[PDB]
């Protein structure tokens, strides 16, 4: 088995597990987690921020920070196919009770024009727009890199019209290594940023959100409501700590192993852009396969291999730490194999 | 003052008046007001379907509807510049907790294969999908007439899925003048329609939904919920009896009225598309003047003529039964006028 | 028939027949009805408030009143069994998110000490407490008069607090007439009272919240949302102008025919405390019977008198405007040959 | 330092972190954790149910449950001193916009009639009576045990009415062992249970449901929901399995320290019952002392012995694996010192 299905799927180091295995805890319903504690002071401080939040899932991430920013029947402007919108069941309406103002963008790039035009006067008829979210990687284009100009102005237009700013950071270190930009800098244009830990930084388990000591305040009780108000919570921060500090770096190496994923698949023949490949995911296309998107995933998994369709005609493929090189080629060696069995 | 800001300025007319002070009333909360319950048998057989339900505005008629079609968390397809969506406070997420999918349509419709593809696998991360709204007329595109067959191909495609169907015919008699298609006939694809008597058709109050007997009473606890169970509303209904049995036939003398403003106004020299006026509804581009959508209504209205934008360079002509041929035409000198100044 | 289930059921005088008949009306989206105008400033200057808002039903009031008072995640101080809680289908849950926080008291009447130790303090556990709502006067008890004292006592415990009292005034003019405390008085200590025109005062549609120009134009937007946004509804404000003038010091009548009707019930033989009635309600129990409430109203209602059950042993007669002396005697001889049949 | 605030302080035991170190883990978005998959399978046969769900808190594990009971606008009966309705944020109300309906008990058992009286009937003015949640243990009368006999009468009155039933049941171990009630049979009286394995178990996080099949398929989209859909999460699950399965028994040294701690603490004169300690906790009033109970705490925190107050005039202490013999009479000793500088 060679799983390519997500940056997910990432497996504790084993100095993760022993830093988690003597965690100093505490009660974080309490404040008194001191790893916790250390975690929060950690990220602040990378993303030159005044507080820091530490949630089980970036799902919640988002979802506290949608809460902290908005009233009842508040508009929130997004891209028209990010993470908030198509894979968080929903939670926006439920939870916060807002609207979400889908925005057509190009690989996570919403025009700003675009944003301007979305934004709602004043009407009785109108929800009022109180936020705007960027998602960078953008996930479904393939962990596309939103241009920091692009965020830049999108930042200037929601301060003309008192509109707070979340960038879904669920891979923004991604996006730093493959940019050059520091997430410090992607940070200054937002008002909050998720990220998550238990991605390509291989965490177990979680993510935090960073903001104004206001914000974090109002998150943390939108966290208690939703049910992430954890005990000895240390025990998983340790692992935050050392994905944190000692992870980033190393993303280059899932950058250059889906570089080269994509570079030899198309090689092969098959429907890949390598020009396309930003960061840690590679689209495979099936319109020159007798199969479609699911079929290809059935013979992949026959094969050894595990990936995800992403729509009829359209294969993710995502590099990570638990994916060597070998891996890579030896995965690039049964590719091959099937093409002959799949092609049209 | 000539208003050609929208038809919902219609005044009631004076057998509506007499109608309404003679009107026979009960308490609608137990079911008892007999003009409530003669203008829902009317509305129901009109539309063919078993049952109806009075709403104090069309707005709540859309919000009761998707609450009773929709548990919390499910995704409701609808078109991009919908009134529910555009128009509507955000209700459908605060009171249904329900979350809007939106699909780009043109000139509100919405390409059935891109209906198909927003509709949600069973997966944890994805809502499930149980409501698909249409609008006829669509009202931001200018009162624009969707294609019955597309209407078809989408309740074909919801049916196979299990998804229910709501038009929002707010302006659904506008649309049937036009195209020729009974209400009746576009209500049969559809579990539901709303539709106004306060527009067009000329009642001072209220739209009706129409749909299955189920429906319409999860709907009306939906409306007791909202704030919409009134008492004696007999009184609004004797209007609505009228606006639903005498007021529709006239709904071709706006259409009319609409095109011969849209071609006057073209020939006047202003960006409209007298081609695209099929019901009572002409959109002006501001490209071609020194002003945008916001300055030309507050020229318009220096002048006499009150108009509302839709966006920041499109306004909104809505003609309705208080706009005379004479109106129109006082109207484009006005229009006329005004153009030399704002080229 | 003789209806003596609610005060809903009054229908409109002659008087505001011909009102409704030659209202000035216009579009209430706008601002534009003058009729609805009229009757929102009459309400607010009668109350001692900056403004008002007409709204279809007394439901919508509260639920407005709410949404305008509160955030997502906030506590509702109300008294345990209180129309808002019992009787509005959970409305304050699903359209405001907020948790109610019920406080039991006697006849409306929650002590004041217990609304203070049901505030909450600053936890991370705990919903913010915004909110405390008093009904006046209170329906479930009987029609019964919430002291002003405990209303006093409740305003300062919220001010000294940073929590916004609403006064549930659906029949605050019954209170004021028994009391004597003129309407002004009971909402000076509020900041905001909602009250109906379409029980008591025979108005057939509405009432009206009053309270800041802030918070109304915050429970403006909330009624859009909710489909309280009607077009030419001044057809509706001219029978509520009549009734909030004209038809409050009759009220007495109700009262008057109330305590008559509850003193001859007992005289009979039936199970009512007439020193309990203070207004025009009367709670008949049905513990001395061969039937239960349910049994009773079956045997009244096959009498020709409708009366309405409140719980499994108890009923409740409300009088009104269409229940005349008269009417009342002969209700009383349909008692009195029942009761030799059900005792 | 002593820690008496809560037994949710429980640090990890020596295995307990040995298990976290080596757990094997894989993604629970994928339901591929094998440490995760077989705590709740251990979690379904200990409770004789059909499936479970791991959560990272007992907040979340009740409103999942509140979510996959209800539809919106529907009522949940619970104990008008209960965590779900005091100490969870007014989240029922935000999630899944329900009503609570508060019933008084007398240490955590509600009264059966009183759950009878609760329940709405069908009319279009209430919600829908959909759940009944009991606690046990009781927490805020001080960790009460609520009689199984409570528990199955109002079981009884759940299946006459279509009514699911919760057991909040965070406490359940220190209930099944006080009251010899195997939690088999608490929970055969529900449809789910939420537990907590980071109080007195001594996990570090997280809280197990366990139910039907279907029940807690929805719960687990509730999960996804809310945000407690987690990864690798078998790290937490580890040591969920030893607090489940080696951290039940000694629970009775908490017992026997928490009666050792009140009886000595009554010797000393505190205003406390030794005949009311039931599981872990021990309540203390501050009526025969100079201070309130803030006062008290704080007094107690200078001296070194950590405490919450419950009330105004009550204090919380709660025994834990963390708190040895000696350190209930280290705690003793300081209250000793304390007593005549308040009494
Ligand atoms: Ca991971
Ligand atoms: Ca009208
Ligand atoms: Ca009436
Ligand atoms: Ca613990």
């Amino acid at each position: 088995m060679i799983d390519l299905r997500s940056d997910t799927v990432t497996k504790p180091t084993e100095e993760m597990r022993k830093a988690m295995a003597q965690a100093e805890v505490g009660d974080d319903v309490y404040g008194e987690d001191p790893t916790i504690n250390e975690l929060e002071r950690l990220a602040a401080e990378t993303f030159g921020k005044e507080a820091a939040l530490f949630v089980p899932s970036g799902t919640m991430g988002n979802q506290v920070s949608i809460m902290a920013h908005t009233q009842r029947g508040d508009e929130v402007i997004l891209e028209a196919d990010s993470h908030i919108f198509w894979a968080e069941v929903g939670a926006m309406a439920v939870l916060s009770g807002v609207m979400p103002h889908p925005v057509p963008g190009k690989n996570g790039a919403m025009d700003p024009d675009d944003v301007r035009k979305a934004i709602r006067d004043g009407n009785i008829h109108f929800p009022r727009t109180s936020l705007i979210a960027i998602e960078n990687t953008h996930n479904r284009s393939g962990g596309r890199v939103v241009p920091l100009e692009n965020i830049k102005e999108i930042c200037t237009i929601a301060k003309e019209h008192g509109i707070n700013v979340h960038i879904d950071g669920a891979r923004i270190f991604n996006a730093s290594i493959a940019s050059g930009v520091p997430v410090k800098e992607y940070a200054g244009y937002a008002d909050s940023v998720m990220f998550c830990l238990s991605k390509g930084l291989c965490a177990p388990v979680g993510s935090v959100v960073v903001g104004d000591r206001d914000f974090i305040e109002r998150a943390r009780k939108a966290r208690k409501m939703l049910g992430g108000g954890m005990r000895q919570a240390g025990v998983l921060a340790a692992a935050g700590i050392i994905a944190l500090t000692k992870m980033v770096d190393r993303l280059k190496e899932d950058h250059e192993n889906a570089r080269f994923l994509a570079l030899k698949l198309k090689e092969i023949g098959y429907s890949v852009n390598p020009e396309d490949v930003k960061t840690n995911m590679v689209i495979l296309r099936t319109d020159n396969l007798k199969v479609n998107a699911h079929g290809f995933i059935e013979a992949l998994r026959n094969s050894g291999v595990l990936a995800e369709a992403v729509s009829d005609t359209e294969i993710r493929l995502v590099t990570h730490k638990d994916v060597s090189r070998n891996d890579i080629e030896e995965a690039l060696n049964i590719f091959e194999k099937l093409f002959s069995q799949v092609q049209h």
